[PDB]
């Protein structure tokens, strides 16, 4: 039923307004009203979308009607037309159904003559009992592809497949009930909240959260531990998202205290900053890809960016370099920031190129056709886009030339502690003891 | 049958006049005429061409053979050619045959001289199957296109598409014969004004018509009415027109506040502007794929704005961001506003090069070869384009401090109703009540 199917709302309600359709045809059909014979699911591969058939399929009294469009490739063909006149034939048989066909595209498909032949006789004898049939009291197809463009034409035609609906990555209500649901096998400890994990996963699929819970409880498994807390569901999100821990790595106490400055930069003017995505996280572990995170938790949505907002990001991108300037002179300054400067470059093109947020550009959309403007824009453009850098280092330097004593309390509470959360960081800041072993 | 295209009484006359050729050769042959060797019809999309085509051939008694230029993949070298040769050759065998081609624009384009190999043996084998060595006989070549200017010479050459049957868009009186044609398969409605529906949506065609009608009925099977009345015909008109609504997820005061703003920024605009074209609604609600949408629609159907409109599109699409920054501050500016500065930056660009309406610039076209011309010229263009638009926005702060209480009478209201008609945005700006019920 639509209980088991979590998030994807937006398709679950044209879902219940065709199975209305579905379990009582004669009404729509005695006015006059007709719906298209099969419908389209899209989208990201593998967002529980055989749950929404079958969920679909589920709530209603009906008979559900499963077949593959890749077992077609498993052998010579010219019998998968007589499965197929089979399937139909069946599906007339008993009348209250639907048809589901995963990845259609193996039906379809655009191939040489040598089998497109034969292909095109299955694909027709396909396109043939699409129409073999009055839609009144009738079944509805339902076809699923992640691959729009790789679908044969004519299928596409009208008189066939017409209501094509989108299954999207959900948003942030919808990764905490799909963890949820997850979460209802598993031996769970204490409060353990989904949403401060489901944000901090942006964008990602319902399968990959499925390895997450998965991932995680066998982890907590082989600790010999009792139940599963937030340290075990952080820690595989924090190995799914960047990448593993490296125990391995013998390293000096210079880069150790280099790599503080660069968190406790970024985490100091990452927190007191007009604006900013609030903190969180913070570590020097060499997580895989990078050496030393610091973590910020949003949960609006991006068109609630603004002007404030985009300097705010812009200034948290200037503590590393900001920070290793001021501590250890200016010659002294290493490449890895640099890598923090696309981020920022990119934010500062947006911020001319696209939107309002320039008086010397003017209000334009300078993105779109790049090329086709001529030079003196694209000097005022650009020019606008380094002095508003500029400002941003230097915003940078005089908000991290005042902050001093936490720079050096919370550079040094990373060096003992190296995790930080952010009551913990506002405990450093303090100066104050935080109960808690060192490393 | 001929009765089934209601609307283009005069390009269905031509029609009529060759499936009278076919029934009875002697009354036109007695001057030593003969059957017109292709017919090209020209339109935009979705205007019942097609319809046209499959009326005189399942009206007359002969072969229908549909192909479409938009299927031919051109992946490969050979096949696309082979696909004509074997359907000509299949057509031969069936003398009195009809072969529509659907959308000749795809594979009929310029034979540039300077393409390689394998850009046009499709085209060139299409010119040698219609007008070759070897004579056909009986049959008779539909081409539907529409871009008629971007066919070559050698395709659309008199000896192989004849004549140009223009099927235009309808007007107020065909789109009443539409409405009343597709209105009659249904078989109830209470009372319902078939040229209150059309005088209603100008610039709308055939099938969103049917499909106005389809959901219509539709409609009225959910909701277990029990006819098809006016309100019904008035929500699928406002689907088709402004875009099929979205249930209401969430909102917050703040950005249900800034919304409301936007759209009154917009609506205000559209009222107090001159030239501008009439106010349809203003809506709160996430409607299509917008969060909210003021919607224009002009009375009568022009065919081309004059200077004094254009410039009313430049003001009209300045109001959200002069409202935002007017209310929230200049620090405030979100960057929801991109879709106007886009849609602005076309109108004036347009203006500029192509409508010739700038005076430094000159009476030019820039449009085409944007390439060829020099950096001078393009230096004077884009700064006559940025200008224009700076002036704008200057027109549009300039008026809306003119109108705060009328901006804030009618973004309140707009947040108390969600949803609003040009008459009771006529009311809400005098401060009147508007007889309906909150939220
Ligand atoms: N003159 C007309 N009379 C009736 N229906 C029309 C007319 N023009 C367009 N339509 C509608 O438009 C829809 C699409 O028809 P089609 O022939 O596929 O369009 P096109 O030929 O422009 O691609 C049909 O549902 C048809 O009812
Ligand atoms: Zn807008």
């Amino acid at each position: 039923k639509f209980d088991d199917v979590c998030g994807c709302d937006e398709a679950r309600a044209e879902l219940e307004e065709i199975v209305d359709f579905l379990k009582d045809p004669t009404k729509y059909e005695s006015l006059g009203g007709k719906l298209p014979k099969g419908v389209l699911l899209t989208g990201p591969p593998g967002t529980g979308k055989t749950l929404l058939a079958r969920a679909t399929a589920g709530e209603a009294g009906v008979d559900f009607f499963f077949m593959s469009g890749s077992e077609f490739d498993e052998v010579y063909v010219g019998v998968g037309a007589k499965r197929i006149r089979d399937l139909f034939a069946q599906a007339r048989s008993r009348a209250p159904a639907i048809i589901f066909i995963d990845q259609l595209d193996a039906i379809g498909g655009k191939r040489n003559p040598k089998d497109q032949a034969y292909a095109k006789q299955t694909l027709n004898q396909l396109l043939v009992e699409l129409d073999g049939f009055s839609q009144t009291s009738g079944i509805i197809i339902i076809g699923a592809t992640n691959f729009p463009e790789a679908l044969d034409k004519a299928l596409t035609r009208p008189g066939r497949f017409d209501k094509v609906v989108n299954v999207d990555l959900p948003d942030v209500r919808g990764r905490a009930d799909i963890l949820k649901h997850h979460m209802k096998k598993i031996t769970l400890a204490d409060n353990v909240d989904p949403t401060i994990i489901a944000r901090g996963t942006p964008g990602l699929s319902g399968a990959e959260l499925a390895n997450l819970v998965n991932q995680a409880a066998v982890y907590a498994c082989q600790k010999n531990a009792v139940s599963v807390d937030m340290s075990h569901f952080e820690w595989a999100k924090d190995k799914i998202l960047m990448g593993a821990e490296r125990k391995t790595m013998v390293l000096t106490d210079a880069a150790r205290k280099a790599t503080a400055f660069h968190e406790a930069g970024h985490a100091i003017m990452a927190k007191y900053t007009n604006g900013a995505t609030p903190l969180y996280k913070a570590t020097i572990l060499p997580r895989g890809r990078a050496l030393g995170i610091t973590f910020q938790l949003p949960e609006m949505d991006k068109v609630d960016i603004t002007k404030r907002e985009c300097q705010a990001r812009l200034d948290v991108c200037m503590g590393g370099k900001i920070a290793e300037e001021l501590i250890y002179g200016k010659d002294n300054t290493t490449s890895g920031c640099g890598s923090d400067l696309q981020s920022a470059t990119g934010t500062a093109r947006a911020m001319v190129t696209q939107y309002g947020m320039s008086d010397d550009v003017g209000p334009v959309n300078l993105s779109e056709e790049w090329e086709s403007w001529s030079n003196k824009i694209r000097d005022i453009a650009d020019n606008e886009v380094i002095e508003l850098l500029k400002d941003s280092e230097e915003r940078a330097r005089r908000l991290l030339t005042k902050k001093n004593v936490e720079l050096h309390r919370l550079a040094q509470g990373l060096i003992e502690y190296e995790t930080l959360d952010a009551h913990e960081i506002e405990q450093v800041c303090k100066g104050e003891k935080l109960a808690k072993l060192k490393t």
